[PDB]
């Protein structure tokens, strides 16, 4: 049983999450557009995305960390720097969600990652800003939970994907926060029975977005540890399509995304060094890929718009429900 009793999210807020104005769908696109340029590591476009990413989280009143260090790579030394940013950095426990900010360094090419992962950057800050006042009440409750935003950097390979090459960023931070020590004593509430020893511990759950912004993503739960978590999303979804909120090309449809088959796929990305750890994760990546993964066509035009603004409405009801906003 999941540590945390999850409550069902009212109607009034469900509905309310599941509205999306022109002005929502102005502000993400916006926000979006900061994205859509190559940020290959190391890169003046790539510093420029997370400065971006910092003042956006601080203009927000979050507590905002640059883990910055330097990595051998089969380029050689490479400068990496990846963005926390919490709401509360007092709460004892945190909902993580996450993404990679670095694209990959093609060989044919300028390569966007428009899907991968310049849409789930765009979602990360689009939830913080347009969640921001039911996030900042939710921050006074001394409950002792708070939301959590990673933005990795170096989560591609810079030569043929290895141990040694990926997930530089991922890998630095969870051995890092693993090192860290601290104890429920030092923190703001943490649950009952909570064994807390390091920093690691008190990410409650990680849930992972990567390659998202394609048409009719295929999802499953990933790892039965949080299975009462991926289930959430399940039911949100119904939800939105038995509200008719989500956008479909034709009448009487509805969106399945969130499959409650069982699937047998692994799939290596950001969470592995924190899944090694004992972290929970929820991994909200689509199998198969879309197709146009890796190739100079994950661009702009290829991102399916109706999907992306079902996902959002999606992510917001989450988050809505886990911290009950
Ligand atoms: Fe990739």
């Amino acid at each position: 049983k999941w540590p945390r009793d999850l409550r069902p999210l009212a109607h009034h807020d469900l509905l309310y999450m599941g509205q999306i104005s022109e002005e929502d769908r102005g502000d993400f696109n916006a926000t979006l557009r900061n994205f859509l340029v190559p940020r290959v590591v190391g890169s003046q476009k790539h510093r420029e995305v997370r400065e971006f990413i910092v003042r956006s989280l601080k203009d927000l009143d979050w507590d905002v960390e640059e883990d910055c260090f330097d990595g051998q790579t089969p380029h050689g030394i490479k400068p990496f720097c990846n963005v926390i940013a919490t709401l509360n950095p007092s709460a004892c426990h945190r909902l993580v969600l996450a993404c990679h900010y670095d694209s990959l360094l093609h060989k044919e090419g300028t390569f966007i990652g428009a899907t991968d992962s310049a849409v789930p950057c765009a979602q990360l800050l689009y939830l913080a800003r347009s969640l921001n006042g039911k996030l900042q009440n939710q921050k006074t409750r001394g409950d002792g939970l708070t939301l959590q935003l990673v933005f990795f950097d170096g989560e591609e390979a810079f030569e043929r994907w290895s141990s040694h090459d990926s997930l530089y960023g991922s890998r630095h931070l969870a051995q890092k926060w693993h090192e860290d020590r601290t104890s429920a004593e030092r923190l703001e509430s943490c649950l009952e029975r909570s064994e807390i020893a390091n920093q690691i511990d008190r990410m409650e759950v990680m849930v992972l977005l990567d390659l998202l912004g394609a048409e009719n993503p295929r999802f499953y739960s990933y790892f039965g540890e949080t299975q009462p978590v991926y289930r959430r999303l399940v039911n949100i979804e119904s939800r939105l399509n038995d509200a008719g909120l989500m956008e479909l090309p034709r009448r009487r449809r509805r969106t399945n995304y969130f499959s409650n088959s069982s699937t047998v796929g692994f799939i290596e990305d950001d969470h592995i060094p924190f899944l090694k750890r004992s972290v929970p994760i929820v991994h909200i990546i689509p199998s198969p890929f879309p197709d146009v993964w890796h190739t100079l066509d994950d661009n702009e035009q290829n991102l399916h718009h109706p999907t992306i603004s079902n996902l959002n409405k999606i992510f917001k009801a989450f988050v809505s429900e886990y911290l009950q906003l």
